[PDB]
């Protein structure tokens, strides 16, 4: 009914403008995007949570392997980082992949120091991403009960 289209009006604005905001700071690129294309419900939150789930399993393979009982096994902390970067990459989360890219030269390279500081960037990165994407699914919520459409951007 006619009176929520002022609050309906702004949250897709909100929305738009955030979601651009996202891209112009290349939390997500293009394979986001390609994703949103596949819905028709709410599968992209799940999708993407399936994306965290690997993030912790992920990273956490890295650190046991990082955290040294003696020796590094650079080829398997690698192996994370390549399912990682995939994985990232799948769902457009941009930072991560980046940061995966540059990961793998220090497996690589056994450079043990880079590999460690990769990993926290990594792991402060991917928890980032996470609370964005809450946000703009809340706000999807938000939109969806009370009544509009999410715009296609």
């Amino acid at each position: 009914m006619e009176f929520m289209d002022a609050l309906i009006a702004q949250l897709q604005r909100q929305f738009r403008d955030y979601t651009i905001s996202l891209y112009q700071q290349g939390f997500l690129d293009d394979q986001f995007t390609e994703l949103k294309k596949l819905q028709d419900p709410d599968f992209v939150s799940e999708v993407l949570s399936l994306f965290f789930e690997d993030c912790v399993k992920l990273i956490s393979n890295m650190a046991r392997a990082l955290d040294t009982t003696g020796t590094v096994d650079f080829s398997q902390v690698g192996a994370s980082v390549h399912q990682l970067k995939g994985s990232s990459s799948s769902v457009g989360a941009k930072r991560v992949k980046t940061l995966c890219v540059s990961f793998k030269e220090c497996c690589e390279a056994k450079n043990y120091e880079g590999c460690v500081r990769c990993l926290q960037q990594v792991d402060i990165e991917y928890k980032a991403l996470k609370t964005k994407l809450q946000d703009m699914f809340n706000l999807e919520k938000q939109i969806i009960q009370a009544g509009g459409i999410v715009p296609q951007v």
